[PDB]
C-alpha cells in the first residue's frame, strides 16, 4: 500500500484542470467493434466516431496483447486525450487512450452488477456509493473513471482549478489476485498522455468479486 | 474573380467533414481581450477559455501586424483548429486561429449594420439571405463564417459527409478596394491548419459599406 | 528592390545559429528520382536517403505544381529541416524541403555554367565570386544555397552565433523576367520551417541569362 | 532469462536500420555538467552541444530521480533520438535520451577498468572481448552501447538493412543484485523513442564487480 511519502500532492500541481477535463467529460465507449489498423505493434486503431474524433487509437501493453485483440470484436471504454496524439500528421479528429479493451462475445450482463465503493476521507470511512458495470470482465479503467466521475460531480475531487483534497488514491482488491492502486494526482509538471499510462497494462477485473477502496486526505 | 476551373471540386475532396466541422460549430469569439504572450514574431497568445481550449494563438500576417496588436485591447472572431496547433508539450488544451483580430476601442455599433448576401446557385442568382455584425470594421473571416454557417445549416453547404455542391466560393466586394474571394472547398488532400491560412492576412472591411456574393454549382 | 526598413536585422534575431546550420551544412541533392507517394495534394514524397533521412518530402506551390512533377523523373536540390517535419508519427529519419525540384530529362550541361555573384558591402561592390551549376533551368534555392554557403565560409555571413552583418539580401535578376529577392535574416522569433518557405514557389531561372547581386551592411 | 519465444525476431522488424543508426553513431557524452531546466517533473534539460543539437533533455524514472540530480554536477552518456523529441514546439536542434546520468564528483578512475564480455552464439561460447569505462558506477546504457557498438562494427549485429542474427540479448550480472537483460531487437513496428525506454530506469552497475554476457542466435 502507498506510503504517504510517495503520494502526489495536489497543491503542487500546475494545471490541475487538465486532469479535471479528463474525468469530467464523457468517456469514449463503443461496443462490438473491430480493429482496422495499427501504427506500432502494440496499439490498435479503430474506425469509430464520437464528438471530437473519427478515429481512435489505443495503446496496449505490448505487441502480444495487441495482436490478441487485433481481429476480435471488442468493447472499448476509456479516458481519451487529444494533445500528443498523432497518427500521420494528415489525420485530424483523432483520439487516444490506453487499454480500455475487453472481448465483446460473452462478456455482458442482462442486469448490471453494482459495486459499492468504500470511500475514506481523513481516516474516517464516511462515504459509500455504488458504481455500475454490465461487463463480467471489466477493466480497472472503466471502474476508475466511474469512481472519479462521481467523486468529481459530488465531492469536487477535481474542479476547473484546485482540488478539495491534498492526496488520494483508488485501490482495487481482486479475490485471487494481488491488489493494485492508482494515484488520483499527477506530478507537478505533467501531461495527460503520460498520466494515463496507468491504463496501458489493460488490467481487467471480475466485476463479481472485486472490491474498491478510495482514500482521500484534506 | 476566379477562372471556373482552378476552383476546387468538392467531389474530389476526401474527408470533407473536416471542413464541415470548422463551420458547423461555434466560432471562437472574445471581446476586450489583450495579448499575453508570443511564440513566433507574427503570432499572439491570449488567455481565453472555450469548451476545448485554455489558450488561443492567432497567427497574423507578419511580425509587424503582430507588434501592432501586441499590447492592444482587441476583439477576436475566428474559426479555430486543433490538430497541428503546437505551443509546447506543456500546454495542451490549446486552439489556433488565423487573424480574426480587430481593434476593440471604438469599433462597435449600437445597432448591427447588417450586410446583404446574394447567392447564385448554378449561375441563376437564386437565394439571398441576411448577415449582420455590430462591428464598424469587421474581418472577412467573421462575415465569411456567418455566410457559411447559414449556407450550411439551411442549404447543406457541407455535411458530416459530402456536399450538395461541386464548386462554390464567396466574393467580397469592398467599397474602395480590390475585391477578393475565398474558395469554399480545399484540395483533395488537405489539412485544417493549411486551409485556414486564408484568414492569415487579417483582411478587415467596412461593414457599413461592403457587399458579399456567394456562388455555387452542382 | 527592398527598402532598408523592410530588411530584418540580424542583431534582433535570437537563435540565429539555426539559420547558420541550414546553410553551412550539406544540401540534400538527388538526381533522376520519381515521387513514390504524397501526403497533402501539394507535396511529393521520395524514398531517397542521406545522413539523417531515408525519406524526403518536398512541398510545392499548389496541387497543380505537385501533380505536374508527380510521375516525372526530377532532380532535387534543397535545404532541409527536421523539426516540424512529421510524416506519420513512426516516420523517423524523414526530411523536409520546399520546392527545389526540376525536370531531369535534357536539363543538364556537359560543362557547368559559371555565374558571377556581385557582393556589395555597405554600398561598395568590391567583391565578386563564382557559383556553379549544371542545370539549364535551375531553382533559385540551389543558387541561393551555393551563395550563402560561400558567404558563410568565406565572409562570416552566418556563424554559430551572430552575423558580421546587420542586414543583407540576395537579388535575382532573370533576363526577361522581373527580379526578386530573399532576406538573409528572419524575424527575431522564428522557425526553420517557416523561414524556408521562400523556396515553396519553386522559382527556377535560366542559368545562362541570370545575374545575382548581394547587398550587405555592417 | 528470456524464453526464446520471449525474444524479438529481427527478421520481423520493418526498418531495423533505425536501430543500427542508434548504435553505429557516436553517443552523446558530456562530463561535469549541470541541469538548467525541466519540461516535465521527471526530466532534465541541459545546454550542451553536439552535431545536430544545442539542447539535451534526459528523461529519468520519476520526479524523485530528476530532483535528485537536478542541481548536481553530472556526467552524461546516452543513445539519443530526435524524432518525437518535442520540446517547445519551436525549438529545433534538440536531442533526447533516457537516463544515462551519473554523479560526476568522486566517480572517475585513474585507470579505466576493463570489463570482459562473453559472447555466446547459437549456444556456443564463441567470442570474448573488452569494453572499458573510467567510471566507478556506470549506467547499463553506457556499457550496453559499448558492447553493441563493438558487435555492430565487428560482427554486423546491425547494418543499414537486415542483421546476421535472429535474436540476441545482453545480460548484466551485478555482484549483489538481481541480473537483468535488454533485448537487442524491437517489435516489428517500433519507434526509437519507445525502444530506448530500456534506459529510463537509469540503472547503474559497479564497473569493478559486474559481468556481461551476450547470447545471439542465427
Amino acid at each position: 500500500d502507498p506510503d504517504p511519502s510517495q503520494l502526489h500532492r495536489s497543491s503542487l500541481v500546475k494545471n490541475l484542470q487538465n486532469i479535471y477535463f479528463l474525468y469530467e467529460g464523457d468517456p469514449v465507449t463503443h461496443e462490438n467493434v473491430k480493429s482496422v489498423d495499427q501504427l506500432l505493434s502494440h496499439d490498435l486503431i479503430y474506425n469509430v466516431s464520437g464528438p471530437n474524433y473519427d478515429k481512435l487509437k489505443t495503446e496496449l501493453k505490448n505487441q502480444e496483447m495487441a495482436t490478441l485483440f487485433k481481429d476480435k470484436n471488442v468493447d472499448i471504454y476509456g479516458v481519451e486525450y487529444y494533445h500528443l496524439c498523432y497518427l500521420c500528421e494528415n489525420a485530424e479528429r483523432s483520439a487516444c487512450i490506453y487499454g480500455g479493451v475487453t472481448n465483446h462475445e460473452g462478456n455482458h450482463l442482462e442486469i448490471p452488477k453494482k459495486i459499492v465503493v468504500k470511500v475514506s476521507i481523513d481516516g474516517i470511512q464516511s462515504l459509500s456509493f455504488d458504481i455500475e458495470t454490465n461487463k463480467k470482465m471489466v477493466t480497472a479503467q472503466e471502474l476508475d473513471y466511474k469512481v472519479r466521475k462521481y467523486l468529481t460531480d459530488n465531492k469536487q475531487l477535481y474542479t476547473n482549478g484546485p482540488s478539495k483534497y491534498e492526496t488520494g488514491y483508488i485501490k482495487f482488491i481482486p479475490k485471487n489476485k494481488e491488489s493494485f492502486w492508482f494515484d488520483f494526482f499527477p506530478e507537478p509538471e505533467f501531461t495527460q498522455s503520460k498520466y494515463l499510462m496507468i491504463y496501458k497494462d489493460n488490467e481487467t477485473l471480475d466485476s463479481n468479486t472485486s472490491q474498491i477502496e478510495v482514500y482521500l486526505t484534506t
